């Protein structure tokens, strides 16, 4: 026998970080949850219990805590690229760094009109993700997502013309209720290192809030032929305002809203046009996926 | 062997309904979760197998969504009230109709700075609640609520002054992080019946409104002495603006932030007013509880 | 404005314990998660600001470790008992002390057929509970309970005679599934004390045994006309076999599992006797409740 | 912009069977939640809202049932590949179908010491699962798994002989707590269609009995230097034991459970030798991995 793979390190670390203003007495916070795995020269700790080679999990989570001291956490891809670099610099056995960061919304509260200097609310579970490789040799590879973004629209909403035959119940709609919960990664341009994640710093923030902008306006106002075609859209037009992106990919859930036939009770008419009540259905949901990156293609096109 | 207490019914029924203006376009989605259970001469069915007094748990669903199709479903509070009143006026032999419904959040999205006729976003866990108590010959007694407001402030929070004895290591604090998530109960004047709660309609999401204002306001501007002494004046402030509730309580965990002393790692500085980093801690919490009234206090004040 | 009620405390404050018999070598653990809030002279921390009647929650949390260092945390109602005790004791401006215990599994593994001296398995997310209510004058005031043991009967479950009106659709059944999440509570006679507590300390473990076994018995082998019927016998059984029990509760969610017809697909039948494949629903599920004990009718029984 | 990637199907879908021995009167129950998604020239579906290569996700809902109505559902690695084989060999445009069941326990009830014919319980929420991707051309990919077996033993772990440097502050231990939540995956040699999977149906059930039976007595048995040399340990007897077998999977969170120092009071002593009660940790923790497979190796051993 022998060892394939292998990582480890620390999950689920809980970070908090506070930058005060003393001149104008603003604060702002980061909450984030940190997992960082590492691979390298590790095998012997599994087949010889070598710890010798072991940087410890708790050595992991308090370099974490350092880390988040001595640096900005925010962008969290600096942040990742920094804490992932560290690593694969400190440790000449260590050779990948694999760094997973949540991070979660504290949104400055407005009271009376005015923003808060120092009070903060939890406006959505969405969260703002990233997937920070740092590869010895092979630089630094990020996937920036934002996930449980949860949207509705009531109405401009369609689905017919798929396929049927004999497995086929679906009723072909032209009018229906969309709901989903938004998970969307953007996969950047291989970075050398961390100068090069430096040297693109503004450009995460920046390209968070166009995918998120993005998303919300095309759900809101594609008249959907689909989950499908809608996704397409949004990546697509993610695409063409970040040319350091190679790729965008979309997995929501279609959670389903039936029609409640009350036809049944004193002739109540609640389907199609009349339908206003509805049940919401926990499971089973329709889950839609697709990666979106740049055509090649220059025939049959 | 006796029954002494007995209630049944259907729990976690989801229910959507959409209000369609065909004039403007603008349509406007609720969303909940809706709990009936039922009261009344039902003993025969636990000791007798006799299903004859049952109204079957899948007719009081069917019962849920008929009542949402033919009346408003905002306020909750209303439409608790009739939905439990439905079930003591239908079947002689039910005399309470316990009612809980939790209301969903769907806000209007604002696309391109005007707010989208179809759209909604989930932009909060927070729920609005309440519980519809329709007692035959006894009214209906109504308790609203908001939960799972989760806030933070990082700064004008204090701890000090607390008993210290032999079981005593917290170090007292002139500043800490206060984090919690709220859960506000405002109780209302028992309601002689629909009618009554029908007159009050307009109170009660004014109420509402008042109660997550105070709330925030309060968390944000109050130099708290103790999760105790800001939740006191969070709950005199709402019962001051509303002469119809009879009592507020608030149950509010101290969700902690802890210090992480790095000074073993070349001597760095975070704690005290170098405090940047923090632990968010999951478990264990303080909990903090309680019901405040109008005095009736005369003497010794 | 005055409180009306008020408590305080440490809730989730997860407690292992090991006993190690240094002769045999056995050693055995017990995990729970524990909840103390105190009640008392303590409503000028609400409303003064005066944090000198706070025990502190960080205290409380102390307490709960150093009563397991010297004490038994077994049963759970003797340990809740001692700790509501000790709250009262220690301070003389508090008046209550509420406990609540959730005890996790942790089965002893048997490998090769021989029990393990120091190896569990969590074999069933089943908790076993308890409240504990220590009121000065008062005495104890014990709650037992289990929660969490979910079952599925396959037959032997029927639901017809149920009320039939213009709200009813469900067909009667002779043959369907049950299956639920069984939270059955014993509440026990009111204790004078932590003495009178201690005078009965093997009847905990033995009523909590007797409740699992008729509570499993009884489903295995009730050919039920209901879960009305069915839950009120388990009640029954309990309430007989424990004389210092005063009132046993049940609380069953109806976790339904719906038939799927099958016959639009090349005549499958899957209905009725044919039925083979079923889907279970998530929600809505009924939920039925009732407390039992003992009868003081001696007339029209 | 073009499609470089896309799945798209019905997630979440809770399917039950019973068989039902006429002869016997016994019950057997089988209970999981499926998950099929698939691929093909679907691209169109995406970028020209051409819904008529959708094979509708309602659609594929349907064939779940159908398939389960027609076919065993246990193995469940046989059930994962007649359902995907289904969707490959029934639309000549799909060419790859990934179907992922978890399997949910319902083990029979021994009843005053004799098995039940038809009741239940769950007796962990320990699941059994299945990832199988039939793919055109390429044959059947089955991945097997257990995961959510939850162990703890609280002697004969240690932790010593870790690297040390100046972010290290963990106390290297000869006697510690050891929890963990199993998540152990098997992957079998590719198949190449059905005929080859049925082939083999026997040895699925014998090899998670294997797996599980493997990594119960490791973890009971092996005085364990750390967790990653007591996962390789486990990995390497499971290959030894299963020829079909080319990898095996461990991923092991430590699930730490803190000494806690109550020195403070009154000299207690509950460290090292006189420890006995502890606080588990909910977060962080460690999370160690890795994939074993069979040597290839014949110089530098
Ligand atoms: O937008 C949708 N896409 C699908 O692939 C599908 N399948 C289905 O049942 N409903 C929908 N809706
Ligand atoms: O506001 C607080 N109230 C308490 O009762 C308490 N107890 C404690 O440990 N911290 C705090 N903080
Ligand atoms: O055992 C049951 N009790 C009920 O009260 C009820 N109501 C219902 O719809 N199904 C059932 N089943
Ligand atoms: O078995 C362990 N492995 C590690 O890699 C590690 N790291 C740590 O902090 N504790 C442990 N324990």
């Amino acid at each position: 026998s022998a060892v394939k793979a292998a990582r480890y390190g620390k999950d689920n670390v809980r970070v908090y970080k506070v930058h005060k203003d003393e001149k104008t007495g603003v604060q702002t916070v980061y909450e984030m949850t940190v997992c960082v795995l590492l691979e390298g020269e590790i095998e012997t700790s599994y087949t010889k219990a070598d710890n010798s080679v072991i940087v410890a999990t708790d050595s992991i989570k308090n370099t974490i805590y350092i880390t988040a001291k001595q640096n900005p956490v925010t962008p969290p891809e600096l942040f990742g690229s920094i804490l992932g670099t560290h690593f694969i610099e400190k440790y000449n056995h260590i050779h990948a760094a694999h760094v997973n960061i949540v991070c979660h919304r504290w949104t400055r509260m407005d009271i009376d009109g005015k923003p808060h200097p120092h009070s903060f609310i939890r406006d959505s579970e969405e969260k703002r993700n990233v997937q920070v490789d740092v590869v010895e040799g092979k630089g630094i590879d990020i996937k920036s997502s934002l996930s449980g973004l949860t949207v509705l629209k009531s109405t401009n909403s369609q689905f017919w013309g798929f396929l049927r035959d004999e497995y086929t119940t679906l009723k072909e709609t032209w009018d229906r209720i969309l709901s989903t919960d938004v998970d969307a990664t953007w996969q950047w341009k291989n970075f050398s290192g961390l100068q090069e994640v430096r040297s693109h710093v503004p450009k995460f923030d920046a390209t968070w809030a166009t995918a998120r902008e993005v998303t919300l306006k095309t759900f809101a106002e594609d008249n959907s032929a689909s989950v499908q075609a809608t996704m397409y859209k949004m990546a697509e037009q993610i695409l063409a305002r970040q040319q350091l992106i190679e790729t965008v990919e979309y997995s929501l859930p279609n959670k389903h809203y039936f029609e409640i036939d009350l036809s049944w009770h004193k002739g109540l008419q609640n389907t199609g046009k009349n339908a206003e009540v509805f049940a919401p259905q926990s499971d089973p949901n329709g889950l839609i996926k697709c990666t979106v990156g740049r055509s090649s293609l220059k025939s049959k096109l």
